[PDB]
């Protein structure tokens, strides 16, 4: 499991898949 969570116009992701806030859509892949 790996999120994706991307901010504005930068996709960060990396280990641990939480939940995010309206604006931010996460991907656990």
């Amino acid at each position: 499991s790996k999120y994706e969570y991307t901010i504005x116009s930068y996709t960060f992701r990396g280990p641990g898949c939480p939940t995010v806030k309206p604006x931010v859509t996460i991907r656990c892949e």
